[PDB]
């Protein structure tokens, strides 16, 4: 549970964040 | 720069954690 | 504009299908 | 296996676009 990740690469946050946040939202309207 | 990202998942991790490396490789491929 | 990208691999297509339907239902959240 | 994707974003094209050519690159490496 919970797995720390970093990376040299705003850009790659970017869309990790997007990633993450979009896959949150689909637990929660999904269930 | 190194921005740190919380991803709890082994799914969720494993994508960001390929897409880093596979971005990474990119560069040396590239330039 | 639509752009066919013929996916080679399940995990790949599925990949880029839960990141296609993901960006589309957060798009509606937005506008 | 090949699948047929059709992708309305010129944006999230050039995702799956560099996630597949980078994915593909790492597995033609190892297998």
């Amino acid at each position: 549970e919970y797995f720390f990740l970093k990376i040299r690469g705003r850009e790659r946050f970017e869309m990790f964040r997007e990633l993450n946040e979009a896959l949150e939202l689909k637990d929660a309207q999904a269930g």
